[PDB]
């Protein structure tokens, strides 16, 4: 549908509605501009099976914190409000929606 943004102050609100990945992420990361359009890819094929939710380690640096994040890309996936998953890196699109079908 269309993916969200949160950081500390509503982060925990929008992953506690469902099935919720996440991307922990920051701008001058090639890697994080390089996965985003495969991000839009699950976002076309999921996103409303699931939610996305793009963050920023540089604003939600207490919230990453709270999983030991402080490097990017890195993928969480939360479900009605707890992480369930966690994955750093790039990724293709067939094995991202691999990952994100086996959590659904």
């Amino acid at each position: 549908m269309a993916i969200v943004k949160a950081t500390d102050q509503s982060f925990s609100a929008e992953t506690s509605e469902g099935v919720v990945l996440a991307d922990f992420w920051a701008p001058w990361c090639g890697p994080c501009k390089m996965i985003a359009p495969v991000l839009e890819e699950l976002d076309q094929e999921m996103g409303d099976k699931l939610k996305i939710v793009k963050i920023d380690v540089d604003e939600n640096q207490e919230t990453a914190g709270k999983y030991g994040v402080m490097s990017i890309p890195t993928l969480l996936v939360l479900k009605d409000g707890e992480v369930v998953e966690t994955s750093v890196g790039f990724k293709p699109k067939e094995a991202l929606q691999e990952l994100v079908n086996k959590h659904l």
